[PDB]
């Protein structure tokens, strides 16, 4: 699979190697620094000798920033990638991230015991016979801090999105609540006796997605018929927060819980000529 | 891929390959020993006949030395890369340390148990009959002694940062409060009675990042278009301490928690000659 | 990358390659018996076709004895690399140890009981119900023998130390206390009454590093702009000690814990000649 | 890096490789059957094209046996390697067995306790309450049967040692002292009323070491300038032993623990013709 | 390092490979049927460019079997190599099974409780309090079920044997001695009451070594001058077995615990024809 | 290493390769159906440039099916391999499968506890200290359904054989009793009140190979000096069971355990035409 | 090894490589809709120039599918593969699968214990001594849900199958008894009071071989002399299925456990033209 060519001059020789795959790789980066939203494409694109239409691998990467009494939160994000050349017979074949099944660990035991026992006093016998029986059973599972669920992919659009979980330390969550210290998410502690900004929770004990932004990674293939040139992608990015409020109710301190950002990104693709811009 | 060439005199051969993808590195240092800031640059330039804009990686490394009755321990770093040519379509595609999510472990239980028991003395019948029941549930995870989380990225400037966490013995933090003793994190003993000098803890309980100094490792991949002859590179150092206090209270020891160092380096690349200089 | 040639008198053909990277390697070392100090310098000389400046590497390794009623016992060692020709632009960019960050598991389970009895006798009943709740955690870590900790880093300079940390048996420290016993690091038997020489501990419970000298190994990298010819290097080395007390308080065995040696070598590098000498 | 060569007698082709590494080994062996000493030197010479100066590897083997009322029984090992030719500038840069930090694992535990139990009897109240608090913590290591240590390393001498640990079943030392049974080391029963031959303890407890003789394995890196043709290696090995002494007191079993053999080995190097000879 | 050589005759070409490391393998076996004794010798000769002496090395392998009221069970075996041609300068330079050392796990813990309970009866106090310390410690090992250890090793003679250790259930020895069952290794039942023959143990609790016979592997390693011709090597085979005996002593079954079998074996080796044969 | 050829009609060329070894297989079987035997030999021949003589290996594999109110059970099998050219110095030298020392895991621990207790009553004092000592020890080790011993192996005769070890579940063995219910191995209940043939024990509770055949594998190599051309190996197969009896005494269900089958196969081997057939 | 040629039109150049071992693939696949019976057949034709005779790998794969108040569930699986070209010198020489030895685990614990309590009153003693004893013994193995045994294998015939075994809830099999519950296999709830058909257990719990037909995985090698063209190959495939039945009795839900399906498949082999066919 080489090629060769001689010449006359010096006796040059120049040779070359006809290889099957070759690709070629294109990035695009773009930010609206007012929302603190950033996105970029890694595109490549692959010529194979003995496929019958061309592939191109868009790859997404960015950052989505995470604001920060009463103490503001995220609690969703969410990323749409958007096919929109549907009427020029560009596809989307496939999407990297999925669905999976989880797995749960179970045991369970059974137990007899029985006993005797003989006393002899001074001349006093006191005869007694006991008798037990047991069973249990235990189950194990593992738990993420953030949980991310593919909900949609179709010919034209793939939709990802994640959400708030739990608490590392206190297993508590959105609907928690009790009787008289309402939701104790973030409470350092019920009597303190310290200004409301001092009672709050340390930082650490958060998760990294709430303190500091979410970094996505996402993947689509689209495949098209020979001789395409062009194609316009749009990405959309979405993110939900609410906030945790504080207060006395006598010597008890007390909690409770109660807008959304959104933008949408353009991205041209020139398949002839192997670029991608922003647009 | 290969050229050869002839030649008259004593038939000399010279061969030479054609690759794909060439690398050149240079790297740069400086510091500023006054407040024990040292860092260090590494850059690679790469260039693919199959991509379309030049590409250089951008590591970073170096020293910021930690400083050390009342005694001053360092409680946060922080580090920050700014791009400052923007104007010039000099961008920042990405960035290396990045956000992830951890993992918990749980388990559950629930047994049953049954005990019947006769006991027959001198003609005297005494029966018992005891139930049980139970339920208990597990929790595991593990914790850093310091904690790194990525808190912006845009086409401009990336910035990281490092907390204090908690001590490996004893579990205290910087709100920890016990009503007659104070915070008890670095004290060695309640009522040894010696010399507040002598009462500090021994310094190997104490983690090496506040001992010694922290030593970084950050990655930045920058792209430009074909020709780009120049751009500077910021980097911004900023480190904070707080300091420990303990005194007596009758018979009692106890202790209470109550400035800011930064500097700037500039450096120059040459993307035409692949060099690297301080500025 | 091959260059070959012919030759007329018996058609010999002499074929050489041309590489990329080339390194060559020099060893030196020196001795101070008086002091127990041994210290090597390896040194490696990179020439690659693609960097822009001269690349040295400099391992060091050595032997640092420890030397051994009363008994005299190490405590600290310290080694220090220093960089002498700041002003021919020689400059430290790299040293090979640095610090790290640990890790701890925790764990915490909360559980909850309840039981029930009837107790039937003749005629008679006596019910009984009773209930128990539990909470409990653990903490689990790793503890060296000895600890290493980079205190400097600079264009100049790079220092490390190495410190006692702890018994294997016991968990004694150079601080603790004990109101009638004093120290009770190396002491065999409160009440052996045998000669105060026999009452010591034996010595595999030791460390091997205060029984026998530390082994050094630490690295630095070098760089420097073409034409580079000589260059120094000063190497010193410190050990500090401290001595252990036993004695006799009526029946009691009691003990209690209450100079320096140092010394700089010095090392010759020529850059041109591929060379490394005493000096 | 492949010379060639044509003749014309039947145009035979010799075609040889230029290599740059080139070693060459020799072994050399000698005994003294009257102590039980052997010893042998494995020789490797290291010709390379980059380096400044020759290198000579140097690896020992050997076997030491043990010898075996009272039983006599080795207690301690010793062998020193000794560079006789430090006039010629024949240097001992390295030497492989080093000294190595231990680690121990270490947990905490921590709980409390409550319960209430409510008793009704006919028409009578019995009301408890009780309460627990407890704490606890492990520390695990492990142990060999035996100890080498590093003791001396020098531009002449390397020095080495091994001396006996402990016990696997009962975990005895030479300092052990019961006040009644004295030294239980090697004792089966204390009342088994056999003669003093029959109570020893059975041979495969005991070490394999101490039943058979240690097996060494040590290795030291001399270099020298161009030129040197001649070197002396002197072995020196040491070996200390005790004895074990068994009698009755009234009823009772009860026992007590109370010369050195050394040989110098002389071996000969011939750098230039890469020999090693006895001598 | 090819040589090649070309043909007038049809262009014939013959081309020969010049190897540095040139092995020759001739093997040899021998029998005595009658004491069931049977020996392999593997002869390896090794032809090196680069070493100043010829080596050969002898693996050895072979069959003892193990010969099967009263039961005669072996207990010891041994084995010895023999160099017979000293004289010549043909010496054993090393062998290949080698004394070990062994490894324990060693844990401690120590543990406090504290307990209060309050107890109000009908207007009636009693107020308990108790307290607790506990300490302990945990060994580990592992045991084999035979033992080898290497007894001699010289310019002529290597000697190795092993041993009965142990049983896997009940962990008898040859050493025990209960007061009235005596020793109560190879018994199934004390009160069975079956005849002698029927109150054995069953065969497959026995070690596989007692009913089937060992399988030797050992290795030595021999050099020789350049021109050395011929070679004598003896080995030596030795057995030891012994007898246990089983009878009534009223209604308890009771037991008790009280020749050598030799050969040696002669083998030819030729050096020079690379040729191994019984002699 | 390689022979090349040209030729004048269409300058053909032939180039074939020297290689050292060359290896040659053939496979042979047989069968007795009215026994259930089958044998199969798979014979390879080596053609080794280096190697003194001729060598042949011998693999072995076949079926020997197992036979199933009382029940017939195997008990045992054996396998038999027979070198019958003795006279014409055929040899063998080694066979595969051997015997092995197994491990056994000890763990002991030792512990001490000491508590006081204080009862203050109404005006009352009850004082109560206790005291315990414990010891204890675990063994642990793994078991197989069935165990294969090597009983002989010399010049002539190799042989092997398996025998029935014990129940997975209840752990019974051919020698127990039972004073009452005499062998309870494959009974499922004792009061079952069902057929004696309904009584039986669920088939796959037993082992595989007494529900069906044993798959043997075993391997011999042969050695026979240059021109040998014919040699006869003999196969013989043996089969040993027993029976299992039940019947009813009075209301319990109770048990007793009270040919032997064989062949002869024979193969004829071809050295110079590398065959292997029946005979 | 290999072939070339040259050719004068375009100097065209046809070179060829002379392999050792080749092989060629077929396959054929056969069903009977009405049984939900499906076979295939992969066979592998082996060409070796160093073997005595052709052979031919015959893989068996397929689906049996498994059918589904009283319901029918199958307990047993069979095939059999069929040789029938006997008299040709066709022959089966192996079978992939076979039978092997499971392994158990086994441990036991002995261990003592010793207390003793003084409990002095108000001048009242009450000297109590407590002594304990226990031993105890642990088993270990892992069970499957479903057992393939091989129960054939001959020249002609090699036989399998499988059969149920046991569920995974409640551990029950087809023999088992419950006085006054019957076989509690498939229940549910003994008093859940609803439909016969609503009584079911949920199918998950079901091994997936009943609720869905087993996949056969079978392989066989034939072997015959040279110049062999044609071979016949059977296959038999049974199923045997059983049905249970639920009622009530008074107020308790009860259960009891009281055809078979066969095809014979044939193919015709092509040796001569590597090809396989149904018949």
């Amino acid at each position: 699979t080489i090629t060769r060519n001689k010449t006359s001059d010096g006796y040059t020789i120049i040779t070359q190697n006809d290889k099957q795959i070759i690709s070629y790789q294109s990035v695009d980066s773009s930010s609206k620094n007012e929302d603190g939203f950033t996105a970029s494409i890694d595109a490549r694109f692959i010529d194979d000798k003995y496929s019958s239409e061309m592939t191109t691998l868009i790859n997404l990467t960015g950052f989505m920033s995470s604001k920060k009494t009463a103490i503001n939160f995220p609690v969703r994000y969410s990323i749409s990638i958007l096919n929109e050349s549907i009427n020029e017979n560009v596809k989307i074949v496939d999407s990297i991230p999925k669905n999976t099944i989880s797995q749960k660990t179970v045991s369970n035991t059974m137990g007899y015991k029985i006993g005797g026992s003989i006393e002899i006093e001074e001349n006093k016998p006191k005869a007694s016979i006991e008798s037990e029986y047991a069973e249990s059973s235990t189950i194990e599972y593992v738990q993420p801090d953030f949980s991310t669920i593919q909900t949609d992919h179709s010919t034209s659009k793939a939709s990802w999105d994640t959400k708030f979980t739990e608490t590392t330390r206190g297993n508590y969550n959105l609907k928690s609540n009790n009787p008289v210290y309402g939701n104790e998410m973030f409470m350092y502690g019920r009597y303190t006796n310290v200004p409301a900004t001092e009672n709050i929770i340390p930082d650490y004990q958060m998760s990294k997605l709430i303190t500091g932004g979410l970094n996505p990674n996402m993947s689509v293939v689209l495949t098209a018929p020979n001789g395409t040139e062009e194609s316009i992608i749009k990405v959309k990015m979405e993110r939900e927060r609410n906030c945790y409020y504080l207060n006395w109710n006598g010597a008890n301190w007390v909690g409770q819980v109660y807008n959304v950002d959104s933008h949408i990104f353009t991205f041209k693709i020139n398949w002839l000529t192997h670029k991608v811009t922003a647009i």
